[PDB]
């Protein structure tokens, strides 16, 4: 199954189909998207999103969000599987400091 994520980006809206088994870093690079990361493993915050809408992106893969924080929507895009169309802000880390 595929699904339209649209990633909010400080520079812009772009909308990309992501299917459900990759990640959305992943894919977005595919189509030229320049997003922030590091560790790619899920256990930092350079690659932090937040979910705008649509259904939570499957996180089962990430563990340095804490429960609270997935909790509030915050997004570790290097190991998220959407789940839904959905809309991400992406570029979010200064947000969780
Ligand atoms: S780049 Fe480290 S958690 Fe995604």
């Amino acid at each position: 199954a595929s699904y339209k994520v649209t990633l909010k980006t400080p520079d812009g809206d772009n909308v990309i189909t992501v299917p459900d088994d990759e990640y959305i870093l992943d894919v977005a690079e595919e189509q030229g998207l320049d997003l922030p990361y590091s560790c790619r493993a899920g256990a930092c915050s350079t690659c932090a999103g937040k979910l705008v809408s649509g259904p939570a992106p499957d996180q089962s893969d990430q563990s340095f969000l804490d429960d609270d924080q997935i909790q509030a929507g915050y997004i570790l895009t290097c190991v998220a599987y959407p789940t839904g169309d959905c809309v991400i802000e992406t570029h979010k880390e200064e947000a969780l400091y």
